[PDB]
């Protein structure tokens, strides 16, 4: 279901959490545009399980990311070849932060075994347009827009 | 110091820490714009000592709070109206978020007798361009622009 909040304080431990089918996630929209009202930031929580990554996808919009808990690899491909190509392996740890270049195919994975990775997430123009990529060759062309995003499709929906 | 610095993964650990003069504040500038090229969003982090409170103050961008330690109390004010008028004043602690609606006069208080307030703030448009008032009945059209504001003030003036 669709939880929308227009309450000013909110208590994240108690705003629905769910993998939305992204086997090792766990997601909060801790402030964003379906279910709060924001038009120019948007701000989520997530958790990846050991070893999980999120696909490799691109999005017009700046995307930061802090890290509260863990570590793990940043990978992150080409925008100026016609596909992504093989990645460049950028570590990360705990109380880091990274900043995504607008549409560059990247993928975040838990590279550690032993704990979990969270992160404080923060995108602009809200909502999320992610194009999703099969494999770091396939062509930016050919990557799929998924717009409504797994954790939006319920307010999407709901707001028709 | 202007410390800039567009690497990928950075460490907050390391990032210049420092009150700027303000008394009892601790302030990052995790990502943003002077310092490492942010164009739509920028995070800061910050501590609040026990009893100190913001100037009340006002940004034409939105803001979004998260508490990662501590508990405090935020007002806010109406941008509709002449003056801000007497403040709603309402109770916040760790763990949760608050988003500041575009212009709207605020301040954040750490009313806690004991424990550093610690948030991380995220915002629009940056950098922040923050106009300030002396008391809850100065006029909007009073308010004053203090911009560059203090810890934007060393890259400011080398980005001349
Ligand atoms: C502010 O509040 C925040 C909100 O409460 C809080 O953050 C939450 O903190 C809790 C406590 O640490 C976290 O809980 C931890 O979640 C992780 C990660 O979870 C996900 O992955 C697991 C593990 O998976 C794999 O193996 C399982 C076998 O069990 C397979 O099924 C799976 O396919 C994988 O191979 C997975 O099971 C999870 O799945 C389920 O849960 C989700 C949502 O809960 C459902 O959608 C799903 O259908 C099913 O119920 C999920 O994908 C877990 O590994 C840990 O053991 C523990 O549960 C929260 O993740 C975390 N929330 C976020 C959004 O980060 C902050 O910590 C708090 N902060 C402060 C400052 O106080
Ligand atoms: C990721 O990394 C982050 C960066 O390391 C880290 O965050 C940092 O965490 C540390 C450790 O917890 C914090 O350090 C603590 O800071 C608090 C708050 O400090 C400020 O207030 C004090 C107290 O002020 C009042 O009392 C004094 C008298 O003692 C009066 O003079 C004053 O007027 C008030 O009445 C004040 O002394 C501090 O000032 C000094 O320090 C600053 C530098 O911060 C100087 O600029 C200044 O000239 C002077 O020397 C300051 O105003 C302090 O009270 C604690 O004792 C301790 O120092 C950092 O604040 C915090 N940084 C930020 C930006 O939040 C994260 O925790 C880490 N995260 C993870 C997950 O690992
Ligand atoms: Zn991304
Ligand atoms: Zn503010």
């Amino acid at each position: 279901s669709c939880v929308r909040d227009n309450s000013l304080v909110r208590d994240i431990s108690q705003m629905p959490q769910s993998s939305y089918g992204i086997e090792g996630l766990s997601h909060i929209t801790v402030a964003g545009a379906l279910n709060h009202g924001m038009k120019e930031v948007e701000v989520w929580l997530q958790t990846i399980s050991p070893g999980q990554r999120t696909p490799i996808h691109r999005h017009s919009c700046e995307e930061v990311f802090t890290v509260l808990k863990g570590k793990g690899t940043l990978l992150m491909g080409s925008s100026s070849l016609k596909y992504p190509g093989q990645p460049q392996e950028i570590p990360f740890f705990q109380n880091t932060t990274f900043s995504i270049p607008v549409n560059d195919p990247h993928q975040v994975w838990n590279s550690d075994e032993h704990e979990d990775l969270q992160v404080l997430v923060i995108i602009s123009r809200p909502p999320a347009k992610i194009f999703l990529y099969d494999d770091w060759s396939m062509p930016h062309t050919a990557a799929v827009l998924k717009f409504p995003f797994v954790w939006d499709e319920d307010c999407f929906e709901a707001a028709k």
